[PDB]
C-alpha cells in the first residue's frame, strides 16, 4: 500500500468554455486547452487520479513538496498526508496552495477507492445516492442572445426548469463586461428569471464579488420582494466584518465563505463571528475532500447547512456523503453550450442528471470519473 510514483500528465481537451481577464467562465470558439491529470501508485500497481489545471501541479511544486510527502508513504494516511502537506504552505513562498491540497487528496481517495473497489462516498459512510441539483449559470456576458440582458436570463432559466433542475443561480453581470458592475441590471435580471418561473422553483445569487457594503445592501434589499432563497459573496470576503454587518441587516439569508483562505479554520471564524446564515465550502476552495468534510460537520454541529461550491466527482461524492446540505451545484451553464455532453477526456458523465432534477453518483470506484486514458495519451502535451 506504499506510494512509489506521483505522476502528472498534460493533455489538451476541446472545449467552448473561456475565461476573461478575472476569471470568470463564458462560452467562446472552440479551442484546445491544456489539462492536467495527477497520478498516485503504489507498490502493487494500484492507482489513483484527479484533475487540475497544469500550473497547480507543475514540476516545482511536485519535486519540492508533494513527492517529499508522498513517497514512500502508507497511502492509506491521508490524515497525516494532509496536515503533512498543510505544514508547508507557510514556507513555501506561496507556491504550496490550497488548490494543489486539493488534487492530491483527491487523488489519494481516488486510489483508496479504486483499490478497494468502492465508490469514495461509501467509504466515506454515504448519506444519498441521489441529491437534487442546481442550475448554476455562468456570469453575464455581452453576447446577443446569451446573458447579454435581464430578458436573456429569463429565458434561459425557463430552460433550465424544462430540463428538471428545481433551483436555478444566477452569476450575474462582472467586469470586464464593459458597464459592469450595476446592481439595477442584476436586480433586473433577477426579477426577469423569478416572473419567469414563478415562485415554486428556488432561486439565488452569486452577483459581483467585491460590492461595497452600501451596494450589497441594495442589492439584498432588492432580493427581499422576489422571494429568493440566498445572497452569495456579494463582498469582498476578506472582510468578515462586512458580512457580519451585511447579515445583520438583510432578511434573505447569506452563504458563505466560498473563497475565503483559512480552509476549515476560517470556516469556524464566520460561524463563531455570526457572519453568514448558511456557511460554504467546497473541494479546491478549502484543500480537498477530508477538509471538505471537516467543514460539514462543523457546520451539523452547530445545525448549520454547508453547500458545496464546484461541480465534478469530487464535489458530488462530499454532497452524497453528508445530510446538511440542499444541493450539488451542476454548471456553469450557459445557453449556448450542452453540458450534457460531458469531456472529451471523460467516456461518460460523472454527475448525470435525471428530469426530474436529481443528479445520480455512478457507481463507479474511487470519484468514480470514467477516465479515457487513450484519449490523454493521445492528446498528450
Ligand atoms: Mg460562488
Amino acid at each position: 500500500m506504499i506510494i512509489t510514483d506521483v505522476e502528472v500528465r498534460v493533455f489538451r481537451t476541446t472545449t467552448r468554455r473561456h475565461s476573461d481577464s478575472a476569471g470568470h467562465a463564458h462560452p467562446g470558439p472552440a479551442h484546445q486547452v491544456e489539462q492536467a491529470m495527477l497520478t498516485v501508485r503504489t507498490e502493487d500497481g494500484q492507482e489513483g487520479h484527479s484533475f487540475t489545471a497544469p500550473e497547480i501541479v507543475r514540476p516545482h511544486v511536485i519535486e519540492k513538496f508533494v513527492k517529499k510527502v508522498l513517497i514512500g508513504e502508507d497511502h492509506r494516511d491521508r490524515e497525516r498526508l494532509w496536515q503533512d502537506l498543510a505544514h508547508w504552505q507557510r514556507g513555501s513562498a506561496a507556491q504550496l496552495t490550497d488548490r494543489t491540497l486539493a488534487v492530491v487528496d483527491c487523488a489519494l481517495w481516488d486510489l483508496a477507492g479504486r483499490s478497494l473497489g468502492q465508490p469514495v462516498y461509501k467509504l466515506i459512510g454515504g448519506y444519498r445516492d441521489k441529491v437534487l441539483a442546481y442550475g448554476s449559470i455562468m456570469c453575464g456576458d455581452e453576447l446577443e442572445g446569451g446573458l447579454a440582458t435581464p430578458e436573456d436570463y429569463g429565458r434561459f432559466a425557463e430552460t433550465l426548469v424544462k430540463r428538471g433542475y428545481k433551483g436555478i443561480k444566477l452569476h450575474t453581470w462582472m467586469p470586464p463586461v464593459s458597464w459592469a458592475p450595476d446592481v439595477k441590471m442584476d436586480l433586473k435580471a433577477c426579477a426577469a428569471v423569478r416572473e419567469a418561473v414563478g415562485p415554486d422553483i428556488r432561486l439565488m445569487i452569486d452577483a459581483f464579488h467585491w460590492y461595497s457594503r452600501t451596494d450589497a445592501l441594495a442589492l439584498g434589499r432588492g432580493l427581499e420582494k422576489l422571494g429568493f432563497d440566498w445572497i452569495e459573496e456579494p463582498m469582498d470576503e476578506q472582510s468578515l466584518s462586512s458580512y457580519k454587518w451585511l447579515s445583520d441587516n438583510l432578511d434573505i439569508p447569506v452563504v458563505g465563505p466560498e473563497s475565503a483562505a483559512g480552509k476549515h479554520w476560517h470556516r469556524a471564524e464566520w460561524i463563531k463571528a455570526g457572519a453568514c446564515d448558511i456557511l460554504r465550502t467546497g473541494v479546491n476552495d478549502v484543500g480537498g475532500i477530508t477538509p471538505a468534510l471537516k467543514t460539514m460537520h462543523l457546520a451539523e454541529a452547530f445545525g448549520m447547512e454547508c453547500e458545496v461550491h464546484g461541480n465534478t466527482a469530487m464535489n458530488l461524492h462530499v454532497v452524497a456523503a453528508t445530510k446538511n446540505c440542499r444541493w450539488y451545484e451542476r454548471g456553469l451553464l450557459h445557453p449556448f453550450l450542452e453540458y450534457d455532453d460531458g469531456h472529451d477526456y471523460l467516456k461518460s458523465l460523472s454527475d448525470p442528471m435525471d428530469r426530474d432534477g436529481f443528479v445520480h453518483v455512478p457507481d463507479r470506484p474511487g470519484l468514480g470519473e470514467d477516465i479515457d486514458f487513450t484519449f490523454i495519451d493521445n492528446n498528450r502535451v
